C-alpha cells in the first residue's frame, strides 16, 4: 500500500472528502497518515480503521516520506510547502484543491469524467501534480461535457447563482443567521393573516439596512438579496486547460452570490458551432457522463429537479431549459445545478487518489 | 378637473401607486373616484383629501362617466370590462397594469422615461389605451436605455434573479416564512460556536425535502434555493416599447430567487460597433436620472448594486460593465431595480399625470 498523507481534512472541504472516502471504502487500499498544525501527536482520526497519531504538517521530512499528498488546506499552505518539497527533489504525487498550481505547466487540472485521457497522458508523461479546478468551471463541464466533448461549443456566456459554501462554513452560517433575523423581526405580522405586506416588507427592508445584520464574512447582507461580486474571472483558462483544447473557447459572463447553502446554479447561452437539433443535444449531454442528468423543458419536472433543494448533497449535475434562443438556432440556452462541495471541490480529488492508489 | 377612477387600488400594486401618488400630490389635480366590488356605497379613503364613497367596480354606467380609468385589478377584470366599455362607445383613457392589452394595436406600452415620444405621438393619433409592460423588460430598459436609445444593441442575452413581489404578496410572505423554518430547525446548532456546519446543513437540506415547508404559492421551496421557471423574455414588448425599425433579439432564462421586491438581471449585450466602456457609461447615465452607473469596483458594487440597496427606491442601477472575452463588440452588465415601482406602478402614476 502507498503512504498517503492528508492535510486540512478537518476543514469543511476536507470533511466532505473524508466522509465521501469512508463511503466508498477509499482508505482500504492505502496507508493514511494524518497531519495537523495544532495537536501533532494526538489521536489520529481513524477513518481507515487506522490507529495512529497526528504528524506535523509543516515537517518536510515527514512529508518527503509520503508517496502521495492530498491537501484541502489552501493556497497559503501549498504556496509554502510545495516548492520546498519539489526543490528538495521530492517526486511524490501532489493532489491539491487550491488554485495556486492549476496554471503550472507541470500540473494538470483534474476532472476525470471529463479529461481522464489528459490525466492518463500526463500521468505517463511524468506529471506528479494534479489540482482541482474552479467550482464553477467544474460543475459547468460536468453538465455540458457532451457539448464540449463533441467540439460543438464556440463560446459560452454565463450568469451564476453561487452558494455560500463557496465562501466557507462561516458564510453558510451567516446566511442562515440573517435568515432568522428577517423572519423574527416580522414573526408576529406574518402570524396575523390581516397584515399589510408593504408594512411587513418595509420592516425587513429597513432592518436589512440597519446594521443589526451580521455581515462580517459577506461584507453586505445576502439573505433576501444577492451580490454581483465574488472576492479569467470565469475560468476561461482552466476550462481550456481541463479540456486541453486546440483553439481557445471564450468563456465569460458574470458571477453572482445568492442565498443558497451548497449548490451552484448557472444560466448559459452557448453559441453552437453547428445547428444541432435539441433532441440530439439532449442525447449528447445525457450520454457523456452519468451525472449530467438531462431535465426536459417542462414546468413540473424543472421545478422538481433543476433546483438546489433537489441537488444539494448529491453527485448529480443536471442540465435543463435547453432550447434555441431567438438570436438564431446556432444559439443554445441551458440552466445547470450542482453541489459545490462535491464535484466542485472534493470529488475530483477523491477519484484522482483512487487512480494512483 | 378630470374624473379619474381607480380600480384595484387596494391590492399590492394599488397600495404602492396610491402611496406614491400621495407622495407626489398626484390627487390634487384630479377628481378621484374609488371602486370596490367588496363594499359599494361605503365610505372611501381620503387620499386627495376628497370626501367620497366607493363605487361598483363593474358598474358600466359609473365607469362610462369617467374620463380616465386606472386599474391594478388584473387581466380578469380588464378582459371583462374593457371591451364592454369600448364596444359601448366609451372613448375615455384606460391606464392598465395588466398585460392583456399590451399587444393590442390600438394600445401603447408605457414607459415615458424611455418611450415618451411614442406616447405623445400615439396620444395625438387617438390612442386611449396605455398599458404597463413586463416587470423585467421595464427594468432592463430603464437601466440600459442609453444603449438602445443610441441604436447600439444587436441583441440581448439575459439571466434574471426575480423577486417574490413578482408573484404576489402571498409569495413574499411564503418566502420569509420559509426562511423561518430553515433558521428555527437549526437555531440551537447555529447558537453553538462549536457546531459541525455539515450537520447543520444536513438538517436544513433534509427539512427542505421533508414537505414540512409551506410551498402553496411557489409549488417548491424558494428559501435557500431558486426556481428556473416563471409561471417569455419580452422581445415583442421590448421592441414595441422602443418602436424599433428592426427586431432586436431579446432572449435568455428567467429565474426566481429569494428576494422580496427587487429584480436583478445579468446581461451579455452584443453591440453593433466597438464602443469604449467610458462611452457606454456616459450614454447610460445620460439617458435618465434613474440609470445610476456603478463603477466596476468591488466596494461600491457590493454597497450599491444589490436588492438590499435598491428595494423601495426609484433607482435602476447598472454595473459590472466591461467587454467580454468573446470580442470588443460584446458588453456585460448587471442591473437592479424595484419591481413594484418602475416595474409596475410608477409608469402608471406618470401616465396619469400626463393626461391630468
Amino acid at each position: 500500500m502507498k503512504n498517503v498523507g492528508f492535510i486540512g481534512w478537518r476543514g469543511m472541504v476536507g470533511s466532505v472528502l473524508m466522509q465521501r472516502m469512508v463511503e466508498e471504502r477509499d482508505f482500504d487500499a492505502i496507508r493514511p497518515v494524518f497531519f495537523s498544525t495544532s495537536q501533532l501527536g494526538q489521536a489520529a482520526p481513524s477513518f481507515g480503521g487506522t490507529t495512529g497519531t497526528l504528524q506535523d504538517a509543516f515537517d518536510l521530512e515527514a512529508l518527503k516520506a509520503l508517496d502521495i499528498i492530498v491537501t484541502c488546506q489552501g493556497g497559503d499552505y501549498t504556496n509554502e510547502i510545495y516548492p520546498k518539497l519539489r526543490e528538495s527533489g521530492w517526486q511524490g504525487y501532489w493532489i491539491d484543491a487550491a488554485s495556486s498550481l492549476r496554471m503550472k505547466d507541470d500540473a494538470i487540472i483534474i476532472l476525470d469524467p471529463v479529461n481522464q485521457d489528459v490525466i492518463t497522458d500526463g500521468l505517463n508523461n511524468g506529471i506528479r501534480t494534479f489540482v482541482g479546478g474552479n467550482c464553477t468551471v467544474s460543475l459547468m463541464l460536468m453538465s455540458l461535457g457532451g457539448l464540449f466533448a463533441n467540439d460543438l461549443v464556440d463560446w459560452v456566456s454565463v450568469a451564476t447563482y453561487q452558494a455560500a459554501s463557496g465562501g466557507g462554513a462561516r458564510h453558510m452560517r451567516e446566511l442562515l443567521t440573517q435568515m432568522g433575523h428577517l423572519y423574527g423581526h416580522v414573526a408576529d405580522e406574518l402570524a396575523t393573516p390581516s397584515s399589510a405586506i408593504l408594512d411587513i416588507e418595509r420592516k425587513v427592508t429597513t432592518l436589512t439596512r440597519s446594521g443589526e445584520l451580521p455581515v462580517d464574512n459577506f461584507g453586505v447582507p445576502l439573505a433576501g438579496s444577492l451580490i454581483p461580486w465574488i472576492d479569467e474571472w470565469k475560468g476561461q483558462a482552466e476550462t481550456n486547460k481541463i479540456l486541453n483544447t486546440s483553439s481557445v473557447i471564450p468563456v465569460d459572463g458574470l458571477c453572482v452570490r445568492v442565498g443558497a447553502l451548497r449548490c451552484h446554479s448557472q444560466a448559459f447561452t452557448i453559441k453552437l458551432k453547428k445547428d444541432v437539433s435539441i433532441p440530439t443535444v439532449e442525447e449528447l449531454l445525457a450520454a457523456h457522463n452519468p451525472w449530467a442528468k438531462v431535465v426536459p423543458n417542462d414546468r413540473e419536472i424543472t421545478m422538481r429537479e433543476l433546483t438546489p433543494a433537489a441537488v444539494t448533497g448529491t453527485l448529480t449535475t443536471p442540465v435543463g431549459r435547453l432550447r434555441k434562443l431567438n438570436m438564431g438556432p446556432e444559439f443554445l440556452s441551458a440552466f445547470t445545478v450542482g453541489d459545490q462541495l462535491l464535484w466542485g471541490a472534493a470529488e475530483p480529488l477523491r477519484r484522482m487518489l483512487r487512480q494512483l492508489a
